[PDB]
């Protein structure tokens, strides 16, 4: 692709993350609902402060981000529905999981097409979101007795 | 419409509205761009805050939060724009002060509903919301050389 | 009941349920008894500050609380039993929940009362408590499985 | 007397009670000089607070505060006296007391009339003054060895 | 006796005291009402993690801590009264040195107990506390115009 | 005029000085509505701190300071007036400067009437004073445009 | 056994248990993991400042503390396997509540041997370290279903 | 004298203040126990750091400070006297506002010599002393019932 | 040329550059002196920052930095001139952006040097200032009323 | 080797180093005592953390962190030796010196082998280490009076 | 003696310490000025505290404290000399610890005095400092390089 | 020279003196690399505030501070040379002494002109800083093992 239309695209992404992030904390019930609500409400700001981050550095490339959730619906590539049968626990840090997999396999993506254009600072950027995201993937698949790449 | 009913079309508006102030803050320029954007990050938490409450609140009495940006996009009276011919300090600020003037004046609805419906708590909520709009109402009219109400 | 009698009622069930939440935190067993130990000294501050609210309220109003356990014994709604035979988990969260749900109901009641008294003071203090304790009956009922109004 | 006038009204109060505040405290003496001067700071900031936030609650419904020492005498309930013959510091704290008595009064006029008017933002604002000034009434009395309504 | 039993009995005292410091704060009055009622705060607060440290030394030692305000009037030594006839600040003053001197030699007497028994851990507890009642003798019984131990 | 009467007057200035920084802060309109109303915000409580230090100064040298909005109006030179026409941010910034300079230029003939009566700690402080306000008149001529003393 | 001898063969029993909570921390799986994590880092740092003491201690009486994983591993009665089988929440902190009950035990024959020596200082810091080893005991026990001393 | 020996002075004075002090402290009895223990706290920790400032000038000059008791016994113009008949409060408080009398007329002294002898920092330093000195001589006096000159 | 040779250089950019950040906070006027104003206090500090980085690694890999004015003078490729003509503040923002553009242009040559040779920590520690540097001209040319890469 | 046996060896390797910087502080003497005590509380606190990262990470990418002083020292590459004999402030510390060269030159090794093989995390993490590796052999090789290479 | 005396005896040798500290810190010089200056300081402070608690704990056993300088010099067995004759830092640091040494010999005293007394709250307070005086002991002898018993 | 010149011409010094700072800290080896690495961080900062505010009181007294490296070189008095041959701690703190000494001198020629001139706040700050340096020169002068005036 671009490094433009990658960023915007992530924009997309982690607006609609964001919100299914919500979703969980909204709905969650069992034994760790108070322990994982706090972990849900951690992970709703750090990634509302890489979405702040991607758009801030589109904007410092020359690039214009989607900014109406219209634009954001139309272009993410992350999955959302309606919460209308119950869901265990598990099943929501498994749809979580699923998520912050899709965001690592395509921030790697980005960190190839990013090299490839020579911006060493996107390329800088993007790793360290992975970083983070590699530690949240073991630690759920933990919480759900599984290993990191199980 | 029930408090339940209120409540619900509430977390959808402040939705819209927290990807506009994004919009606003992303898209401003011109010699205030460094002040008003500190005040949006403000905004931006704060409208942030004010629906975690809303939704919580909504869960406390037996309701079912809407929690994706297709239930936000069909329940909201905020209205949203992309971000296509260049605009103003001022005409954003505009935008921005006619969003609060809504929600003012449908949180003046949800007030009353709330009181008739003896849902004392709800009712004292939305007040509190109100008494901030309307203290930011103030603010931003008098950045644009305005009377609150006027 | 006139306002200081409710105002005194409530002194003498707040002494009884914050002795209660003691009792669960130090005979609690389980996975859950690390985050359950956390949440159990956070109400226990919460509601003796709720307590010593209600006596500096009838102060100010011209009562004289309670102020010995065996006033507190003669004037509660809210019960007590001496701890025994094991219970789990969910038995003494059962049991955490009923009593928020009675301190609820009497505060409505207490509510209706101070408004018919003209007692706005009051009347505004025992709504903003009543928030609280509905956010909790909702966590702790999500805890356990369940919605909030069971 | 609609609600504009009657913060304007306050606002005046404010400012006399606020510098009668500093006249007990300069010319205090006595054996509780030390804890009492600590409490005049108190409030002092305290009251100074009540009038900012009634003068730009006064602004945000759309009126205009008096703005001048001139204008506070043309209109203050409260009454000031020069300090030409020293006095007790019970005597001092009379005086402190008395005019608390008054604007608890008139606070209670204000709460009811904003009531009719369907204000509920600065009905809201006015009983929550109302309530640290009955604390205060409580506290003051009992330092003057009397019951809050005596 | 044995240790736990003497843990349990002053798991009773704290409990009953702590309601009366409470008691002391609320009804004071006279010149000292705001320097004594901070000092009643502190020691409110002191006492009450003092009881939480002897119920969970009696927990890990085996033990079942009283958790009822009817097991703890069963089982104080502490005497409460109801206030009825007011009372000097002084006469509050005395009752609650005596009290603090009631528990200074309960606790000399736990802690030769506790010597005799070879439980190490309790005994520096105790004589930890004995230090804090001690010197809180000293500072009360100065502010009546006494030595500490006449 | 002594330095007793100097410190006397300065007390009186600085109460209407402190009253003219709200009506600022509350009438002000435009672009730096939000950078401008943070400035009054410190300007407020560093000249309340001066009053402070100026009154208490006055009281620690055998002084009787004004305590009173008449004798503040009956003996300040500096000069208020009721809010009648909006002004430009600029005019209000030129009243807050035009009073700076009365301020300082008042106390440069303190600060030599001082050191004429030897009295050096009120020298002193009236100095501190003085470098404090020549910083604003550099900092808010700046912002007008002007050069400190033109 | 002298105390020096004591407080050295805690140096390498601490370095193994920590290097142990490490293990435990870094393997853990299941619905636990998150509260169960925290736990552990709480613990590790407790536990390094143990030993920190411990060997301070030492150093000051003219001991010389074992410097190596070397001689820890000769020295140390606290036992380590490499983490080869899976293993449940369950025992893995069985594991930890096993080897907590062994450091109780020596440092219970090190408070005994250290008051036969007449040595008060290092005799009341093992006694404070027991104090804590006692408490997680109880904790740790009754996260897993039993009481202290089973 | 010359500016040398006048700090040298001062230190003695100092370190014979700061033990009155205490001394004041330790013996106090009365009502005013508690408030008047804090104020004795604050002053020997403020006139420690005078003391330390006094002696390190007195080092930047060149000098050598007196570093013994009994150089400071040879050296002090200020008294003192051992505890044994009974003082009251007002008796305590007048020998402590006698004793900073003495040291405001000498650091006048002190102050007029440096000027003559052109050290403006150490003339400096004396003044900012005399500011604070000045300040707590108006406190206790009122303290006491009593103007601050007479 | 090599590493060495790059980093020294950019030690005499950066000294420039952070006196040139002083002469802009001095000389500016205008409605934004106090906003700019606090920005560059910020940019003169995370630009002082910088240079010790850039001076510390330097030192870290074998070289000797430049440390005199004269030799910062001699060897900077920023720009500096007296200020003599008035500036408006546009025109000095110009010319902070210009010399962010160039640092960002020469850093770019250093990334890629860095690259070459290997040395991956200077290359790292490169790519992050250039982060900064893109962001701050981003925000710089929107107050300018200017997209980024103008 | 692969990146998860090099992560994994490091494991081992900071484990070793750890205890040798305790070894390092525990038998330091002369001059350097404090300072050089403290800055090895912060070494033995940053490669600390340093390893948890590492292990962390290797848990990240599927692998299996070393867990016992067993497998530290079988593994390790780092070398340790017993303090049989006194050794001076400068053989610790060169000894410090050479170990966090080896530690240097390895993880060059790691940065070259997770560049190859694609890992950009891991890559990232490495080169940060070496940033201060690279910053620490200056700092205590300038300590020892000698330059980062020599 | 009697534990009463033996308080009293320490609150004279507290006292010439303090002072001694000070001396050291004040004529100290070469190349440790810095890095033991500001462990003087520290023993300053922490001396004072022992001081306070041993005068308040004789307090609180019925004891009437020396309190005056004069007092001091009659009773204490730590020795002071004024400076005269230059001193090496060797040889105040030797004179510091030798202090140290009689101050920790004499606790040992008052500890057994104490055992044998039964005043199990003033043993436990001379442990706690002697446990401090060891670690000193320790530290600044290795500091001499000297082993804390040669 | 005027009070404009003087001032102007120390802009010039202290901007020579902060990178002759920066030279001392980068350049230094030995044993107290890193204490007195720390004191040159402190001075750093220190001079560059002093700096600060002598360029913001020329501004404030109708000044025009020299701003460019060129303009600094050019006017300053303080020496400066490049770092070639190594130098000792010493001859670093010597070179560190002689420019405290000449900052001290030309400020004692500030404070005589500024009196003369009639410039109050200005000989105010300039007596406050050499204060300072005064204080820095003793603890220095002492390092090398010197008394402060020699």
């Amino acid at each position: 692709v671009d490094t433009k239309e990658f960023l915007n695209h992530q924009v997309a992404n982690l607006n609609v993350f964001t919100v299914k992030i919500h979703q969980i904390h909204w709905y969650m019930r069992g034994h760790n609902f108070f322990t994982l609500g706090e972990k849900m409400d951690d992970l709703y700001s750090e990634f509302g402060e890489q979405m702040d981050e991607v758009a801030e550095r589109l904007l410092a490339i020359g690039g214009s981000p989607f900014s109406t959730l219209k634009e954001f619906l139309e272009n993410a590539s992350v999955e959302e529905a309606p919460y209308t049968k119950p869901k265990t626990m598990d099943q929501l840090m498994e749809d979580l999981v699923g998520t912050l997999e899709l965001l690592r396999d395509e921030y790697k993506q980005g960190i190839e097409l990013t090299d490839k254009e020579g911006d060493d600072v996107t390329n800088d950027m993007l790793i360290a979101f992975k970083a983070s995201i590699d530690k949240h993937i073991w630690m759920f698949k933990a919480f759900l007795g599984k290993a990191p790449l199980e």
